[PDB]
């Protein structure tokens, strides 16, 4: 038993509910939020914007010192790193912008993340700005993750029209 509530079951471990991220972070603190990185860790929009805004900018301090020891992550990477005032750890995982032209192939890369904790609180990957197909996210997550997943999708109709097509 865990304190995440209101979610629809998708399958055995993945989980989805309409919620704003940083909301739902901040009343479970969960032991991971995933944050829906870039390579740079720079947090300037999306759900990655909107976490750092709600750590009031902690996030971003500690993520320019990681960058500055460990370079840029992979596409397909990630890092565990503080979840400061919202989760114990943020995993901040990098998913295929395809608005910069990275290879959708390499969002099963960035879900298999996922899998080295028991429980997460997370996004879908790669939607929003990062400019693939929700659904398509969501297939890749439920095919590759296999501990078990909160997914807040911020969008109420995108929320109905995941569940609506989830074969
Ligand atoms: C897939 C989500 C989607 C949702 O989950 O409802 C709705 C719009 C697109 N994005 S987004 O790229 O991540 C995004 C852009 N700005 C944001 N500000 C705050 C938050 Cl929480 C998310 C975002």
């Amino acid at each position: 038993v865990n304190s995440f509530s209101g979610y629809l079951k998708l399958t055995d471990n993945v989980y989805i509910k309409n919620a704003d991220i940083v909301e739902e972070a901040k009343k479970v603190k969960p032991t991971v939020v995933v944050n829906a990185a870039n390579v740079y860790l720079k947090h300037g929009g999306g759900v990655a914007g909107a976490l750092n805004k709600a750590t009031n900018n902690a996030m971003q301090v500690e993520s320019d010192d990681y960058i500055a020891t460990n370079g840029p992550l992979k596409v397909g990477g990630s890092c565990v790193l503080s979840g400061h005032n919202l989760a114990k750890h943020c995993l901040h995982v990098v998913g295929p912008n395809v608005n910069k032209g990275e290879d959708i192939q390499l969002l099963k890369s960035a879900y298999e993340n996922f899998n080295q904790h028991e429980v997460l609180l997370a996004p879908l990957l790669s939607a929003g700005i990062f400019g693939a197909d929700p659904i398509h996210s969501l297939r890749v997550c439920v095919d590759t993750v296999r501990t078990n997943v909160y997914l807040a999708v911020f969008d109420k109709n995108l929320y109905d029209k995941l569940v609506s097509s989830f074969l």
